[PDB]
């Protein structure tokens, strides 16, 4: 196996395929990248057994077929450490991989390509394409609401749902929920899958928002995303995900609109004097007026008053201010709308200008 | 006690005086800032018992004398969280401190000013002033060579030495040494003190390089730095510091000069395949040529070859590459000079254009 490529044709591929890796995998070959030269293509693959990233780079310079695996970190550091525009010549020689560039020479230990974990083939059941920027928005809008290491393993991930011609993401940790929907101009079957948290993050980081459209293939137990020269595959999470339709408040009859920044900064200050563990704040609403209060076990107190647009009856409600801040931070709109019902019901929050994304936060007794 | 101050006249003072603090001091009052209104001045003080930072802010708005202490973090977060240009009105009311700004109101718990730790008065024995930028350079040039948590406590800090009309800093961890000297245009007694590592960092962070000159006072057990409206005081470290004169190689008869960036990047690549714990690399030198090699327990190997200016006899020498990279990173010069003797002696490294700063790295058997 032999190839010569320009540094800059190798760096991003190396970075992408290293994604699924960790510093020190127990099974050592998982710390390595699979390199394959076939025809006019160099393929690079990294895996953690649950998901895999593949990158293909065209070989315009002389090359010879073959395969081996090399330490990902070392090989990436070498390439990144070389000067901009450097030509990187690689040859397999025994069980060492030789790397030459300019007046620099490196000899890396290898592990047999034959030892590299091969993810089973599977069949695509549902397929569609959409702009990268769209997928990116769908994930960004909801990702923060995913559970982390919950015993409810099905919550440590994101629901990807197809219905009509919409793709929809849903994330919840059992306390707060995020949903975002985008039309993608194709008739789809109704289908739902749970992508694991680490897979969601990997997919997110593979998208640069560019001109290459994202092609998605969903099987019964896997999902694959193809964009440009990168191919990402992840296993799916089993289990039944909550129904976001059941969580959305029914006919909220109270509507608040306010500047997003002003509102966020008020909650952020009030949070300072909220209980450090439970983060409870109170919201008082009345005609065109909003008051936020916070206190803590030290009997310190914060009060924020704000001019808003509010029509319905007066009410107060408590909730976890971190959940509200997460929402306001994710919105990235100028104006925010909150739909309320009463003090024992959830609140729905959205960008005032779009219903694409919706957020649900529970009430909390303070 | 009462005062009203513009947010922007309060932020940097708050940030500075919080420097010596930690999130959760065992002795709770140490998590608080001392506030004092006297005459037309608000004074703020933070301490950790070893060092203290004091800031004074002129009061141009109505005020009333008195003192209390408040939680540093919360009070700073409140101030920083308020809008730009906000006026901040503060009143002590019972054992609460009230903070009002616009439509925001906060009540903070206090602890008696009378409980606040008062660092003993002491006498200045040596004094001088210099530009901030000079002190900043002296510290930046050497700080990375300080020991961290060495059992030799006197190395967890920086020597500040006056001699003739020079101020000199020296830092070493017993493996590598940095020294930097600047003339400051005043006749000084010969004197040396060790400033603790945390104090060095605090002092460095209080210097913005601006027009206010730094006035320094050294006592038998303390050092004080006064700049603009900030006054920093630290206890000194006892013990005898190593003599940098004894560590500098005697009459190095071998001189290498090379581009700093080119040299740094070569060492950085070679380091990739060095032993992860000992970081050993070999340097081979011969007329106008330099070769760097690295290998590790996996028998991987890096080699870098570089055109340099080198006059003396051929030789090779081993050392810890992290120490060399630290030096090259700190130099921030275009050209570097290395002065060598033989394979069992230290190397001296300096910016090729200035002898203000010198670095010594001990050799290592590989």
């Amino acid at each position: 196996m032999k190839f010569t490529v320009e540094r800059e044709h190798l760096l991003k591929p190396l970075q992408q395929v290293s994604g699924p890796l960790g510093g020190r995998p127990t099974l050592p070959i998982l710390g390595n990248l699979l390199l394959q030269v076939a025809d006019g293509t160099l393929s690079l693959t990294g895996t953690d057994l649950e998901m895999e990233m593949v990158a293909r780079v065209a070989l315009v310079q002389p090359h010879e077929p073959g395969a081996t695996t090399v330490p990902a970190r070392k090989f990436f550091d070498i390439c990144r450490g070389l000067p901009e525009g450097a030509e990187i010549a690689v040859q397999l020689e025994g069980e060492r991989m030789l790397v030459r560039s300019g007046c620099s020479r490196f000899s890396l230990s290898t592990l047999p390509a034959a030892d590299f974990p091969n993810l089973d083939d599977w069949q695509s059941e549902v397929e569609f394409t959409l702009p990268q920027a769209t997928m990116k928005r769908l994930i960004e809008a909801t990702q923060f609401s995913m559970a982390h290491q919950d015993v409810r393993y099905y919550l440590n991930g994101m629901l990807f749902e197809t219905e009509g011609e919409e793709l929809r993401t849903v994330a919840t940790d059992g306390h707060r929920l995020a949903v975002c929907s985008m039309p993608i101009g194709q008739s789809l079957p109704s289908h739902s899958v749970i992508v694991p948290r680490k897979g969601v993050i990997e997919l997110m980081r593979m998208l640069d928002g560019g001109d290459n459209p994202l092609r998605v293939q969903i099987g019964s137990n896997n999902i694959r995303a193809h964009v440009g020269d990168f191919i990402f595959t992840s296993k799916l999470v089993d289990g039944r995900f909550p129904d976001y339709r059941r969580v959305l408040p029914k006919n909220p009859d109270k509507h608040l609109e306010a500047g997003s920044d002003l509102l966020k900064q008020a909650f952020a200050r009030a949070a300072i004097l909220s209980n450090e563990k439970f983060r409870g704040v109170r919201l008082y609403v009345s005609e065109n007026q909003l008051k936020i209060t916070a206190n803590n076990p030290e009997q310190e107190e914060a009060e924020e008053c704000l001019d808003v647009t509010y029509s319905g009856a007066e009410m107060e409600i408590g909730f976890n201010v971190s959940y509200v801040l997460d929402v306001l931070n994710a919105l990235k709109s100028e104006n925010v709308r909150m739909m309320l019902t009463d003090s024992v019901s959830s609140v729905q929050i959205e960008d005032a200008a779009s219903q694409s994304a919706a957020y649900v936060v529970m009430p909390m007794r303070l």
